[PDB]
């Protein structure tokens, strides 16, 4: 048939047949997805019409979906439903410097913190929100590493509930950046040093009344490095003896050379050089930027979506990935193919968050989360010992033939 | 919002509302930069209308920020500053010597050494200056080493303070050129010896009615070392025994060939040679000067902007480079990113060295010393043994079909 | 666990060095208050970090 | 492990500010400078060899 989502499905008392307006009854085929999962819609003794001639029974049936009727009809409206997060409408970030690019993301506060919280908190933190009052991932204060972001909100005067302090925090990880083919200034190019490795230096002639082809000329230097790692076995701590290893090796290679073609009766002087040192070149480029993100401990008991939420009291980490992957649990958007079909979840029931905090309210809040960061990044690039050279054809000096 | 530059903002005791003519109230948002950083301007139990509610508590509150409001509003002028170093005007360098032109910049008092020391001063190094008066960073005395030029007045006569003698120096290390690619005159080139390597004589014949493509002939040449590096472990000083190595190696290489294309019915004779030796060339060639800085110890106690500034006195040595890198704390350019936002410096407290000197002192005087360097490069270049060859077609013999 | 000829030692020891220090229900300089939990591998001990202060 | 109360010093080029510090000592034979004590107490009542820590 056709998968159903959940939080669609509703129990009527209306005997049997159809319910509401549109309201089919649920198939046996349903009742795949219905096994387990449903449960939570049902007391203990609860049985209810599955409808075609079955009911299923609850927890004190041991879950069993039998043949016959009853009155308690679940039906589904017949109607396709926004089975995603809706449009990501966009975020205007003005031109600056990458990090100062970070800084207005960060601290975009309403735009960018407050729906970041409130998932923790609908997701199922315990500390969500700074010292200051009763609102979910409120007063959040920032501060940086030089390697992420952190918000976490000031942990001083006030303070109660199970456990002083010990707030979740939000971390910025990595981030990368859609480099839109449509813009990209290169800047001026330059070294910060010299070292010559090798040149070569020479000429050809030409002594015929016809123009030649090439007269081919590379000058090639390669670098290698090696990985040696042999076990062995003698006697036992013997004659027969075992020798086992991994390796290997890396190398890098850099060619270069001169095809040049002498024109009938002369000669040719070519050079070709070849150096090692540092490099820098500017940007300057617009992209939409990738985000990653990072929640620390620690867990809220009684209100958790984690699998796992019948027992413990704490320190869940994890990490998400804030744009267009499928790197599993990492991907949100990729976590809503969970909320229907399989128990295969691999991460947390979202069907729990929706009957928790509301379909449409996570709904909405999630897309002020995930939609694309639209900026230009400013700034220039640096790196040490590559390679740089050059190549030349002299001008023709007229004898030969 | 939009990061404030510190010493932009202010205070006003004018109860609530807004400041100045322009000056708006600062936010919650702003609160984040201004936590930690600010306090340098309030005493310990000196608290403050942040606005919107909020009040920034002193030292005496162990520097939290708390809801309500005072009489000591601060704000911020709302309009835009010069967050950057001013236009670096030009600097016109006469064509010479390489090395004259370095004595030229090196030399150029007022122009280069000056602000150069001025800054040495207003950076927080003690002994600044020669021998000479009570002025910062005048009558500097200049001598060389072979790689490298040093600056540091003289040391004899008048002597006081704390720590006779022992002053600081400015040492020019490394410098690089932007080859402008508008301009570049290669000179001529030659060996300056002579050794057979290895050569080839041959030839080839057209035997047919139809012209004919290439008669490849190849002449290579490689050379290569190796590094070899191995750890083993028999018993603890047994049977069972390790072996790790690491590498590798290098190799270069030159080849150099023929492709020539002999004419119906005839013979053509072919020669490739290959020798090693000595090469020179000379230049010349007009190109911005880029330049490195290097300070040495030792620093003026109690006028430190170090971070460390809190204990000790003296030996803090430190190099910058002078020109379009992202080479970390060694840009000062870059280095105006952490005036405003982070807290997360790597280096010195710009904040610090304004409130102490002035902005606007400053801000000149860097561009004094990072303005670029227009110069024109004469002299030469030579290499040891390098590789040589020639290659050569004759004229064709007409007989074959 | 026994703490007494052990901890109450080496807590004068960090006080004494000049460490930051308070017993979540003592006013006291001695690690009175703390007790002792691990991490399999060692053990930690910790002054609670419960209650206001 | 953790932040300096305001003063003190356990192996630092003391004064400082309020960081944290988290290092170790070694309470046995193993003479190793940086985390003997009593090393480092037997030495610096001999040439001040080190600063205050």
């Amino acid at each position: 048939a056709e998968p159903v989502y959940p939080d669609q499905l509703r129990l009527f008392s209306l005997g049997q047949g159809v319910c509401g307006d549109k309201y089919r009854p649920v198939n046996r085929e349903e009742a795949q997805s219905v096994k387990s999962n449903i449960v939570g819609m049902m007391g203990q003794w609860q049985i209810s019409g599955l409808a075609n001639g079955w009911v299923i029974m609850g927890p004190g049936y041991n879950g069993e979906i039998k043949p016959g009727t009853a009155s308690n009809t679940w039906c589904y409206p017949t109607n396709p439903v926004t089975g995603e997060i809706p449009t990501l409408s966009a975020l205007d970030i003005p031109d600056g410097d990458e990090v100062d690019v970070q800084w207005r993301l960060v601290h975009d506060s309403a735009n960018f913190i407050k729906p970041t919280s409130y998932l923790a908190h609908y997701l199922g933190y315990a500390w969500v929100g700074g010292n200051h009052s009763q609102y979910v991932g409120e007063d959040m204060d920032v501060t940086r590493d030089g390697d992420g972001w952190v918000i976490r909100g000031n942990n001083d005067g006030g303070c109660d509930g199970y456990r002083c302090g010990d707030k979740t925090a939000i971390k910025v990880s990595n981030f990368a950046y859609n480099l839109d083919p449509d813009s990209f200034k290169h800047g001026d190019v330059t070294q910060s040093d010299r070292q010559l490795v090798k040149t070569v230096v020479g000429w050809a002639v030409n002594d015929s009344d016809t123009p030649q082809s090439g007269y081919d000329v590379t000058l090639r230097y390669d670098t290698a490095t090696n990985w040696s790692k042999t076990n062995t076995y003698g006697l036992s701590e013997a004659n027969q003896s075992w020798a086992s290893q991994n390796g290997g090796s890396t190398t890098t290679s850099l060619s270069q050379s001169v095809r040049p073609t002498v024109p009938a009766r002369s000669k040719i002087p070519v050079k070709i050089e070849l150096y090692k040192a540092d490099i820098s070149y500017p940007y300057e480029f617009k992209a939409d930027v990738s985000y990653d993100l990072t929640l620390s401990g620690f867990l809220r008991w009684g209100g958790n979506a984690w699998y796992t939420h019948p027992d413990n009291r704490p320190n869940w980490n994890h990490t998400f990935v804030i744009g267009p992957y499928k790197d599993k649990a990492s991907s949100i958007r990729y976590q809503w193919d969970k909320r229907y079909i399989p128990g295969e979840v691999k991460w947390w029931d979202w069907n729990w968050t929706i009957q928790q905090n509301g379909l449409s309210t996570m709904q909405n809040n999630l897309a002020r989360v995930l939609r694309p960061v639209r900026a230009g990044i400013t700034g220039d690039f640096s790196a040490e010992s590559q390679f740089a050279g050059n190549i030349e054809i002299g001008a023709p000096v007229p004898l030969a033939a």
